[PDB]
């Protein structure tokens, strides 16, 4: 007894592109080692499928998904672009198929759709954790600095936060036009700035490290805020001895010895640290694995796009999916069942020494931080 | 002229393939931009502009 | 509306202007709680784009 | 000059490349390895020429 899933990746030259990413590496890696994990599914065999498309096309993955359903695949994970996952979610909900998602996309309540989840953290909870942070910083003046236009929407909660907690603020964008924002950094040193928040790519984070290193803007007077978890690619021995107050975030249980050993075995396999996106991949695989294990026998079938064939227990296994309870690599995974979407997740709060980076606090959406005589 | 519902990319995708099988020159799409992203994708893919 | 006017959000580089920020809760249309919040602000020079 | 490069490396590494720091540089081979990473820190600084 064998089951098979699919997967669609965007590349430079599509199917004619050459190099697998580390996500495909972790995909084959995780799937084959859990097939090796004979704790999983004695009589059932899990196989998979990997599709290469180009960046920025819905129609490529549309044809690929029609191919995968002409095969008939037991589960489907989601692509990168919003334009892809639009049509992916449309045909998934239209044909009783779940759409597993990973990134943030815009999601209308006006678009009342069902057959999907996402592995992406709710930005309102993220921004409120940052609110918990900065009221623990007790700040009344700050400055918004951001890479792309998407993070404004993804931080508009924090943008509203000067209402209920008054704080001075300046709002400027990292220019994507080149690899340089140093005259803006000259403005910022003239801007008398010490309280700055940073959301960007790990690549842009390395650009920040390089420039603020080179600008003379690595000062102990700086206490700066960093969203992404991806400092592990980045060196800090040029940085951690300058006295700059600093804060990273974490959702991963690195402090699990088991998960750290998974990273350890991963480290031999292409700094040499398992990607958060790969951890998301591993967790998505394992949640779909658990929801498949909980269910009884069903009807693995092949359906067609131009017709209207929808797989009958797609709503049943969607109920298996949206109501799941799994302890992942990042830890507890639980959904807002009004949405069926993961909005509840804890945040490990970490910071730096000259010793190195270290965990300094926790966070939760419920609560938050936790650190005979004579007169 | 095709009357479709709101908020479905695949609906107008089917109808877009329909008007392609017809062959149309002026492409008058839906309100939902997330719907018509695939429309622009197939327009730019199949050598035809998009309004 | 943010991407509709983020430069107008990031306007005060060129001028000494401060501003409040108020999303309408699209859940319903009785903004009278938010109207009394505006009344707490009691402000008089406000931008409006909506339907 | 080697230990001078050591000075630049360490005050770089310690973040002591500050505008509040004003520099008296003496030997003639200051130029040897690259000084441009130390240029844009924004310090006050002085060298010699022969």
């Amino acid at each position: 007894h064998v089951i098979r899933i699919g997967g669609i990746f965007e590349y430079a030259d599509g199917p004619n592109a050459q190099v697998m990413n580390a996500e495909e590496h972790a995909f084959r890696f995780s799937a084959n080692i859990i097939n090796r994990n004979r704790t999983l599914l004695p009589n059932t065999t899990l196989t998979y499928d990997i599709q290469r498309i180009h960046f920025h096309d819905s129609f490529e993955a549309t044809k690929k998904a029609c191919d995968q359903l002409a095969l008939g695949v037991v589960a489907i994970f989601g692509p990168s672009q919003g334009s892809t996952t639009n049509a992916v979610q449309s045909i998934c909900n239209a044909l009783e198929v779940p759409h597993i998602q990973l990134r943030w996309k815009h999601h209308p309540l006006d678009n009342k759709d069902t057959f999907y989840v996402n592995l992406y953290p709710d930005y309102a909870s993220l921004s409120h954790a940052i609110l918990d942070l900065v009221q623990s910083l007790k700040w009344r003046s700050a400055t918004v600095v951001y890479d792309d236009s998407t993070g404004l929407i993804r931080l508009q909660e924090l943008i509203m936060a000067p209402s209920r907690y008054n704080i001075r603020l300046k709002i400027r964008q990292l220019p994507i036009d080149s690899d340089d924002s140093r005259p803006l950094l000259k403005e910022m040193k003239r801007g008398r700035e010490f309280r700055i928040i940073f959301d960007c790519s790990h690549t842009m984070a390395a650009q920040i490290l390089k420039q603020a290193m080179a600008m003379g803007m690595m000062t102990e007077y700086y206490h700066f805020i960093f969203t992404t978890l991806d400092l592990y690619a980045l060196d800090l021995e040029p940085y951690r001895y300058s006295g700059v107050n600093l804060t990273g975030f974490r959702i991963l249980n690195v402090d699990n010895p088991h998960v750290s050993a998974i990273v350890e075995k991963w480290s031999m396999e292409r700094d040499g640290v398992m990607m958060t996106d790969a951890a998301l991949l591993y967790d998505a695989v394992h949640i779909v694995s658990v929801t498949y294990q909980r269910a009884p026998q069903m009807t693995v079938n092949s359906l067609q796009c131009h017709r209207h064939k929808a797989w009958r227990f797609g709503g049943r296994f969607m109920n298996f999916i949206k109501e799941a309870q799994w302890e992942g690599l990042t830890g507890r995974i639980v959904f807002n069942k009004t949405s069926g979407l993961r909005t509840d997740f804890d945040l490990d709060i970490i910071s730096l020494k000259e010793d190195g980076l270290e965990k300094v606090g926790v966070w939760s959406p419920a609560d938050g931080l936790n650190i005979n005589r004579s007169l």
